[PDB]
Parts: structure tokens; sequence; C-alpha cells
RNA sequence: GCGGGAAUAGCUCAGUUGGUAGAGCACGACCUUGCCAAGGUCGGGGUCGCGAGUUCGAGUCUCGUUUCCCGCUCCA
RNA sequence: GCGGGAAUAGCUCAGUUGGUAGAGCACGACCUUGCCAAGGUCGGGGUCGCGAGUUCGAGUCUCGUUUCCCGCUCCA
RNA sequence: GCGGGAAUAGCUCAGUUGGUAGAGCACGACCUUAAGGUCGGGGUCGCGAGUUCGAGUCUCGUUUCCCGCUCC
RNA sequence: GCGGGAAUAGCUCAGUUGGUAGAGCACGACCUUAAGGUCGGGGUCGCGAGUUCGAGUCUCGUUUCCCGCUCCA
């Protein structure tokens, strides 16, 4: 049993069952993703079970930028100071869906709304704070990258 | 002059001129190879019928610390706050006066608005560089810091 | 099983029952060793079962020389030609032995009596020539290192 | 008369060595030593009563000889090439010729390489003759020259 | 932009010297009793990124070009 | 003997323009629900062979010295 | 491994159809003008067995050395 | 989210014990040297409802905007 296609979190969205095991991931759904839809701190993007409206898993996109001193020499090569980022905030798949692939199609989604970003304003690449060593390898396997100093603080060039 | 259009190898920067040097020499050196490394998004509008560049803007995305952010942009927001940098924006001498530069900041506004549909954005910041400048981007709307007297702000109405 | 320490070949050991799975190392055992340890065109050495004169494994030596060509430059710096070496000519273990780690112990004893022998007499590396890969393996396990132009030509530099 | 044989050191004078044949005497001298630690060979050398001054040396070193340079005795029954030892090197001051000492170094080489011989297949002593004076002498003691190259002279060990 | 390093088999790499193409893993087949695990062998796969040059001879030396990596430079 | 190269963690190795040390394997503990083989993480672990010198500052540059490696040379 | 030869005086060798072991050299001595010659001594025929009236000699076995070929 | 303020003429604002809606700037004509002066026009008091004899004013609901704090490991 599959899923929909990602679609922007709204006021229609029942989030209230979401629990990824993730306590600031779940609250943060929870609690502020609609508020901020509204306010511009993030855009959200639930995919919901299969013809409901249950959020199965979400991610969150925000600009952003990176200090060349928490930067790795790869992503600072030729570029200003702050470094232009895309933030995924979050990515939290409900843990009845882990294993179904959700994570993974949530990631695409992401980095394809990235790249599309991308063509109208500068981004070198996006950035995430994974949260747990499950959720590193998620993002190495998928083509992120570590930094030097912050470990568990991963990469994606875009270009 | 032509419509907005994304800048490439072939527009003429050599004889720019706006009046800020390092606006121009931005253009000339760092334009097309920021382009390349995912630094900045430039816009250009053009000499009707020529390759030659009129007026540019830049955009980049950004965030800015609450404390260098007026109360208005930061209430009820995470830290740091979400935004697009307009890093760059200038229009050649030849063009002045005619409304040029109310033109691109337009169409740089209504770009950061269909972004902002696909991503966290509280606000547009510009750094103005000139008394002008500052003077000009209030005119158009935006808010100096509290703090930091040539960085101002424009929120985007969702 | 348990054997005795290693001692010549003599017209008291019984070789007619030793088989080694190498056809060609127990002929040569069966029809020319007791000969050849009387011409001097080789010592053996045997172990035999203790309290019997049934022969569990053997090795046998012989003087020899390598020409520069057929010489690691390691082994031929600063050296005549020929290169003077001992010939560890034969080595095998009968199969009701194998896997007892005779064939290490053995390789050890031709050692020792090649260093004593290198006391007298000029002796710049032992060499052997490995009947398999195997063989090739077990030799450069326990130190000896292949030539450059033979791989199953082994050698190793004494002390 | 001098003292019974020992391997060659750094301590033993070598410098005022000479046995009429150069070749040897300069050996000595250059290589001895380096090819005592190089496993080239093995030199043993007997001095002047009470000093480190050599007066006479001989030195083995391992080898193989092809049938077609060896006699028929030697090759008899025999794998190809045939082990050997070489007394590679075998020289007596003048200043102790006609004592005897020739004899005596070659008598400890034969007995080394009887006991080397019991470790290891040896078919025969085997030299290589410098001159004739030197051919003849090995003759006396046992040799037997080869049929190919004539310089070259063999001593079977039972 | 300046400096440094890298590019050799599907992958990871070795190749000091200017002198016949390599190893481990992967793949096809075979060997060990007929399958076969471990060990071994055979095979496919390389204009040694590409191109030009010196040499009797180039992975190796020379030059041009492509790409990647690492340090610094830098646009608030 | 002439020439070139090397020595950095228990092992195999990187280390840039002279600006205060790193990787893989190994080791101790943890994750794997627990334990266990594989995999992942965290952590500890160096007179950068030795000595001297230059320098504000040495893994880095100079010299000496110990050891090893590679090419050539060479004693039928 | 196959094949062939040798063993007799200190040395080199002879010893036909089986009948006490021969010649030169060498060694000791002598003759005279170191040489040549003469004189003198030494075997038991590698070993063992057998045939024979009788064995260095023939039969068989064996020891040692040598030569050609074979060969890992 | 807690707290505070604003809305009345094109603009800045007044209209406190609740009585046809007020001043300045600005706008049109005119006086004179385009500023000043004179004259003139413009609302329906954010919206809706309620109390009142009567609501710009009081009560409640509501719309928009603004300020301070809070905050998203
Ligand atoms: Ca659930
Ligand atoms: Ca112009
Ligand atoms: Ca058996
Ligand atoms: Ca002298
Ligand atoms: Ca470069
Ligand atoms: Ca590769
Ligand atoms: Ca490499
Ligand atoms: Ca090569
Ligand atoms: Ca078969
Ligand atoms: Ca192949
Ligand atoms: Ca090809
Ligand atoms: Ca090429
Ligand atoms: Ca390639
Ligand atoms: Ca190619
Ligand atoms: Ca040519
Ligand atoms: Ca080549
Ligand atoms: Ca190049
Ligand atoms: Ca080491
Ligand atoms: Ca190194
Ligand atoms: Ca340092
Ligand atoms: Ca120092
Ligand atoms: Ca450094
Ligand atoms: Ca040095
Ligand atoms: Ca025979
Ligand atoms: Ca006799
Ligand atoms: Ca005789
Ligand atoms: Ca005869
Ligand atoms: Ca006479
Ligand atoms: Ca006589
Ligand atoms: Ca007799
Ligand atoms: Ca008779
Ligand atoms: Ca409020
Ligand atoms: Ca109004
Ligand atoms: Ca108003
Ligand atoms: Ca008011
Ligand atoms: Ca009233
Ligand atoms: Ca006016
Ligand atoms: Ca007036
Ligand atoms: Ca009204
Ligand atoms: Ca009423
Ligand atoms: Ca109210």
């Amino acid at each position: 049993g599959r899923v929909t296609a990602p679609e922007p979190l709204s006021a229609f969205h029942q989030v209230a069952e979401f629990v990824s095991g993730e306590a600031v991931l779940d609250d943060w759904l929870k609690q502020k993703g609609l508020k901020n839809q509204a306010l511009g701190a993030a855009r959200t993007f639930v995919v919901c079970k299969k013809d409901t409206k249950q959020v199965a898993g979400f991610y969150s996109l925000a600009t952003g930028s990176v200090n060349h001193t928490e930067a790795t020499g790869n992503l600072r090569r030729n570029m200003p100071d702050p470094i232009p980022v895309i933030i995924l905030a979050r990515l939290a798949v409900d843990l009845s869906f882990h294993g179904k692939g959700l994570g993974a199609d949530l990631l695409h989604d992401a980095v394809l709304r990235c790249y599309r970003v991308a063509e109208n304003i500068g981004v070198r690449a996006i950035m995430v704070h994974a949260l747990t060593e499950e959720a590193k390898n998620f993002f190495i396997h998928h083509g992120f990258k570590s930094s030097q100093t912050q470990q568990r603080t991963l990469f994606l060039r875009l270009p």
C-alpha cells in the first residue's frame, strides 16, 4: 500500500497521529508546520496514506546560508561569505511506513524542488543536519557528503 | 530594453557603467562565474536588439539573525530567519530615469514570490551600497534594520 | 602419527609406502632418493612415525647457482655471476599427516640447516621451484619472494 | 709457521699480501670481506703466528656445473646441472711458498666441503685454475680437468 | 585566480627503472566425487582520459586539451 | 662503488607555500532487541628513525648519522 | 639402470692348446771409461667356492676402480 | 502564543463625563509681492450588531495594519 504524491501542507491534513520516533520532528510538524507555511518560515510537503488526509511523511525546505568557517573547503571554493544554500530542515517518515521507501521518495521530490528553485536563485548546495545515524546513512547513500568540522552536517551540490 | 533573462557568456558586459564601480566590476568579473558556481542567479535586460546589458539583479538564498532583523521580520520566527538576498541591482547610466530600476526590482520580487511557494522565505534582504540606494529601496517598500542601517528588508505577503 | 626429528634417508627407511598426492615427488623419493644420497646429487632428510621407519615427510637439499638474468636486482646487487644458492629441491608430506603442520616444520629445519651451511660456504639465498600455486603461496607465506621472470621460482635471502 | 684457518674479519691485515697472481690478491683486498658479508663467498685465512697479517686464504661458494662441461665420471647418473662447491680462491703469500701451505689450505677446504656435503648434495669440488702451475697443483692433489674447459678441474667427494 | 595532487580492467588500487599488461574483488566457464563451499586455473573486459611528440622502444619522458580532488585567494 | 628513493599510530600509507598530527585496517567500549560473524559509530593511541642547525615558527628547509628499498656497476 | 674394460713384483705390463711366475724400469752392489753392462732380492696372480692328476689361465659368485650411454 | 496600540477629509491628526463632523497641510479661483492671505469644495468616522430619546463617543463581535516579548534540538 503506497501513498499519494507530495503536496503542500494545508489546514486539511490530519497530523495529530503522526509519530516518527524523533520527538523534535513530530512536535515540529504538529505545532508549527502549518503556522510556518503561513509565516514564511518554511514550506512543508506531505505524502498521505492512500486516499486519506493522514500524513505518512513530510519534508520542509527553507533558504539558508553557511559561513565559510563552518563549510568544507570543497563547498567554499571561490564562493562569497556566507555561502547560499537551501536547508532540508525536516525529513521524517511515520514508523508505520518505514521500509516502504517513503523517505527516499520524499528526498527525491525535495531535491527536484530545490533544483527548480536553483534555476531562479543562487544555491550552492542542499544542507541537512542528520538527527540519527540511520539518517546519516540514509543521506550518504543518496549522494550527500558529511562535513569535516561538523560530521553530522551533510551537503549535496546541485549543478 | 529586452525583458529579463539569465546571464550567459553571450552578454556584453565590458562597457557596463552604473556609477558604483563595485557593481560594474562585479558584473564583468563574477556574474557568469557565480552563475556556474551556484553563488547567484543574475538576470539582465539588454539594449533592444543587442546583447549589451542595460541592467541586472542577482538573487541568492540567505539567512539573517534575529539581532540584525527588525521585530516585524523576526515575529514568531526561527533563528536565523530565512531570506532571499537581493545581492546585486544596477542600471547603466545610459538608462537612468526611465524607471528601469523599479522594473528590475519588480521582476526580482515576483521571482521571489514564485520561489516562496516552494521554499521557506520570510523576506527579501538587501545591503544598500549608497544613500541613494537605501532611499530607492525604501521608496519601493523596504524598511531599514534598526542595528545595521544599510541593511533593508521587504516582506513577502505569502 | 606423531613423528621423530629429521634424519638422513638410509637403506632402513620404508619409502615404498610414501604418497603425498604429488606423483613426481613420490616417484622421486622412491626411485632416486637413496641413490642420490650415495651419489651426492642431493641430501634428503625424513621424519618418520615415532617408533617406525615409515616416512611421513622429507626434504632434499643440493647446492646450485642462479644467473643474474633470472635473479632479482635485490639478489644480484654486487654479486658474481652466477649467484651461489642452496636449492630446496624437494619438500613433500605424506597424506596421512597433512594438516598437522609438518610441511612448515620441515621447511624450518631446512632453512636452519642452510643457515648452518652458509656459515662455512658462500650462500646468498635459498631457492625453490614451486610445483603448485598453492605451494608458491606456502613459500610466500614463510618469507620467500618470487623472482621477476619466473613466479614459480622463489628465493629467501639468508641473514 | 702460521695459525689454523679462520674466517676473514675486519681485523685481518691484507694490504701487505702478495701471492704472485695479482687478480687473486686484489680480489682478497677489494672483495673478500664485502663478499663475506653479502653471502657471495665464505673465506678462511691463516695468519703469521699471533698476527692479523694473512699468510694464505681460500674461498668457498656453492655452485652448479652443466653436463657439457662435466667429465663423464662427474655426470654419471646425475641431474643437470650438477651441484658442486666452488673453490673460488686459493693463494699463498710468496713469503711462505715451499713450506707446503697450499696443500694445507686445500686440505682444510676439502674437510669443510666434506662437512658441508653431509648436509647438502655435493657431487664434487670444482676450481678454475689460473695458471699451469696452479692446474698442475690441483692435479697433484687429485683434481681432474674438464674435457671442454681445460682450466676447469673437478674433485669428487666420497 | 594561484599552488599542489590525481586519471591504468565493471570497482579499489600497484606499477621505483624508459624495455613483453597486473593484483584483489565482481562476471562467464572449468577443476576438485556428478552440484558444489574453500583453494586454483582459463576467459571477457585497458588505444594506461584524449591528442600530438622524443626514442630502437613510452603507463613511465615532453607538450597541448578534458575532468576530479586538496590548500589558499574571494562577493559582505 | 656511482646514482635515486624511503623512514609519519600496532600494520599499510597521506600530508600542499615553513604556520603546532590524519585515513584505512588493527585495539577498548557501544549499536545491532542481547549475544555472535559481517557492517556502522564513538574513543584512545606519535621525541614524524636519531642528533644537530636555520627560523618568530620545522613532519616540511640544511648537514650529519642508523636502517631499508630501486637502477646501474661487478668476481667465469 | 643398460653396456663395456681393468686387477699378476714398488711401477708398466707379458704369461697361445691348463703343467714351478716372466720382461723392462725402479731399488742394493760391482766393473771401468751420472750413462752402458753385470749381479742380487721381492708375487702367489683382488676375494671365495667348484671342476681338474694339476688353475694366473676354465665354471660360478663377489670386492674395488675405470669408460660410453641412460637420467631429476 | 502572552501583552499593547491604530483605523475619522487626498495627508498628519483632534473631537473625555454621549448632541448636524473640526484644525492645519493639500486642492480650485482671486488679492498682490510661485510662498503668504481671503473665499470655496470634499467624510459618515474600518464593518456589523446592541444599549440609548440620541452613538464618531458606550458594549459586544469582527476586518486589516502596527509595536514589545515569546519561539523552531
Ligand atoms: Ca503510526
Ligand atoms: Ca553606455
Ligand atoms: Ca600412508
Ligand atoms: Ca709479503
Ligand atoms: Ca589546479
Ligand atoms: Ca577507476
Ligand atoms: Ca595511483
Ligand atoms: Ca616497466
Ligand atoms: Ca568432470
Ligand atoms: Ca585476464
Ligand atoms: Ca578498446
Ligand atoms: Ca595515452
Ligand atoms: Ca577513466
Ligand atoms: Ca578510453
Ligand atoms: Ca623515428
Ligand atoms: Ca611498456
Ligand atoms: Ca598537462
Ligand atoms: Ca612504519
Ligand atoms: Ca610517505
Ligand atoms: Ca607543524
Ligand atoms: Ca629539531
Ligand atoms: Ca603544513
Ligand atoms: Ca641524509
Ligand atoms: Ca656394470
Ligand atoms: Ca702392487
Ligand atoms: Ca700393479
Ligand atoms: Ca693385463
Ligand atoms: Ca741399465
Ligand atoms: Ca731382476
Ligand atoms: Ca693372496
Ligand atoms: Ca700355473
Ligand atoms: Ca493581540
Ligand atoms: Ca479615506
Ligand atoms: Ca488617514
Ligand atoms: Ca488618532
Ligand atoms: Ca454625534
Ligand atoms: Ca503646487
Ligand atoms: Ca495658505
Ligand atoms: Ca459606512
Ligand atoms: Ca427604541
Ligand atoms: Ca471588539
